[PDB]
C-alpha cells in the first residue's frame, strides 16, 4: 500500500497497459480517475475490477485532441476527486492514452490529417495536460509518459505514431528539469510490443512473429508495463527523474 | 517481502551504496551475503543492521581485481549459503564494488589504468560468469554503472572508460542471458553521500550537490531503493536497460 491518500489520474485506463496501470495503481491505495474518450462500459469495467479489488475510481469522459480537451478531462477530474476527498490534489500523472494501432501507415500513404491527429492527441495533448495538472499537484507528484521502444527500432509502418513519441520524449527531458525544484519527478515508460486485448492478439500466427521482437520471445503483457509504471509512481523512485525507461523486454536490444 | 527466499551477493557492501543495497534487499527477506575487500568491521555492522532488523546475512571477504578474486569469494559465499539453506543457489548479483577527485589525464599511468579495470570491468565480468552457473531461471544481475559515462569530465576518463565496459556486460549479457529469464540491467548513480569523509564538508557537499536537478547530493539510499526494485519480480520486463539512478544529473 505504497499510495495510500493519493489521487491518480490515467489517461486511457478503459483499455490495455492503461487499464493494468489504473488496476496497480489502484491496488498500492490510490483514488485513480479512469479516463477514457469513447468506450465508457471498457472504462466501467476497469472501474468495476478496482472496486472489486477493495480500491476507489471513477471515470472521467474527454476525446483528446480537440478543443476544450484538457478543460473537460479536469472538470470530471476535479468534481470526482472534490467528492470523494473534499480536494482537488492531483499526485499522480500517467500520460497514457494514444492514438496507436497496429496497422500503421506507410510512409507514401500518410495524410496531414494523420499527422494532425496523431500530434494532436499523443503529443500536444500530453503537454497541456502536464500544464495543467501541476496547478493541483504536490511537491513531490510523479509524472509518467508512456512512451514506445520506436522511437528507437526503426518501423517505416509507425513513422507518424512514432514522431510523436518523439515529441511526447521532449516533454519528459525539458518538463524534467522544469519541475525537480518541486519534487516532481517526469520520466517516460517505452512498451514493446504489449497485448492490450486487440483482435491481433486472438491471432497465435501474428503473436508468433511479434514475440520475435523481445529477447524473451513473447509479447508483453499490460501488467508487464504496467509493474514498471507503478514502481515509477512510488516514493522510491524519487532519484528518478528526466529518464528513459525500457519496459519492451529487451526489443532494444 | 518480495524477496522471500532468494539469496543475493552485494559486492562492496560493507559500505556505501552496497550496505544501503544489503540493508533493503534483506529487508525485503533475501539471505544476503555481504561481500568486502579488507573493512571486515564494516562488513560485520552491515549484517548486524540486516540481523537487527530480523534479516538474514553474512559477511563474505575477497579482494576483486587479484589472481583467485573470484575462486575466493564464491568460496566463501557457498560455504554460507550452503550452511544457511542447504543449497548454493544464486538468485541476484549486484555488481557493486568498484575503484571509485579522479586524476587528470595527463597523469593517468599504466598501472592505474589496469587497477580500475581490474576491480570495475573485468571482476564483474568474471563474477557473472561464475554467478550464473548457480542462478535459477528468473534471476537478477544489476552493475552499478555512474552517469560519468554520459557527462564528460576529463579528470574521471580512467574511472568512466572501465564504466564504459561494465555497461557492455549489461548490454550483450542481457541478451545472452535472456532465454533463462534471468535480466541484465545497469543502475547509474550521480554524486552519492557514501559516508566518506568529503561529506562531512558541507561547503563541498553545497558545491556537489548542484550537479543533480534537485541541488542535493544522492544519499545511499535514492541509489539503493532503486537497485533494490530491479532486483523484484515487477523489474521482469526490464532487461539490458541503463537505468538513471541520478537525481536528474543528466539534464546538465
Ligand atoms: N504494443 C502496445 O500495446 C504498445 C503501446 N504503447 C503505448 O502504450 C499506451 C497504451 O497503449 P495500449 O494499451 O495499446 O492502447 P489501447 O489502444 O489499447 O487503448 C487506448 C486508450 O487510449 C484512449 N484514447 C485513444 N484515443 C483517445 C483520444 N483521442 N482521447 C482520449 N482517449 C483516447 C482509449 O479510450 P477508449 O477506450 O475510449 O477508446 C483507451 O483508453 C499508448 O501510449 C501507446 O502508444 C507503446 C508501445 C507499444
Ligand atoms: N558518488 C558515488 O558514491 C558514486 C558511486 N558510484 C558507484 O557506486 C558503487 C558503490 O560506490 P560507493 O558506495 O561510493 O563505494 P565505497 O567506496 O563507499 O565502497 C566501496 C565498497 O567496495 C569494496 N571494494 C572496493 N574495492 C574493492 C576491491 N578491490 N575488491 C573488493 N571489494 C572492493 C569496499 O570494500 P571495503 O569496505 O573492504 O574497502 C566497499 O564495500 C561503485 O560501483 C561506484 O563506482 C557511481 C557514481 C557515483
Amino acid at each position: 500500500s505504497r499510495l495510500t491518500g493519493k489521487n491518480a489520474l490515467v489517461t486511457g485506463s478503459s483499455r490495455g497497459i492503461g487499464r493494468a496501470t489504473a488496476v496497480r495503481l489502484a491496488r498500492e491505495g490510490a483514488l485513480v480517475a479512469v479516463h477514457y474518450a469513447s468506450n465508457e462500459a471498457a472504462a466501467d469495467e476497469t472501474v468495476a475490477q478496482i472496486e472489486r479489488e477493495g480500491g476507489r475510481a471513477f471515470p472521467v469522459r474527454a476525446e483528446l485532441g480537440v478543443a476544450g480537451d484538457v478543460h473537460e478531462l479536469f472538470l470530471g477530474l476535479e468534481q470526482g476527486l472534490k467528492e470523494r476527498t473534499g480536494e482537488t490534489t492531483l499526485d499522480i500523472l500517467v500520460n497514457n492514452a494514444a492514438v496507436t494501432g497496429v496497422d500503421g501507415i506507410l510512409p507514401e500513404d500518410v495524410t496531414a490529417e494523420q499527422l494532425d491527429r496523431y500530434y494532436a492527441v499523443n503529443a500536444k495533448a500530453p503537454f497541456l495536460l502536464v500544464q495543467r495538472a501541476v496547478r493541483n499537484m504536490p511537491d513531490g507528484g510523479r509524472i509518467i509518459n508512456i512512451s514506445s521502444g520506436l522511437t528507437r527500432c526503426a518501423v517505416p509502418e509507425q513513422v507518424a505514431y512514432s514522431m510523436t513519441k518523439g515529441a511526447l520524449e521532449q516533454i519528459t527531458l525539458h518538463m524534467a528539469k522544469h519541475l525537480a525544484p518541486r519534487g516532481i519527478t517526469v520520466n517516460s515508460v517505452a512498451p514493446g510490443i504489449t497485448d492490450n486485448g486487440g483482435a491481433v492478439f486472438d491471432i497465435p500466427e501474428i503473436v508468433e512473429q511479434m514475440a520475435q521482437s523481445s529477447a524473451f520471445k513473447r509479447v508483453g503483457e499490460a501488467g508487464d508495463v504496467a509493474d514498471v509504471v507503478t514502481f515509477i509512481a512510488t516514493d522510491e523512485s524519487r532519484w528518478i527523474t528526466g529518464a528513459f525507461i525500457d519496459a519492451s523486454g529487451g526489443t532494444l536490444l
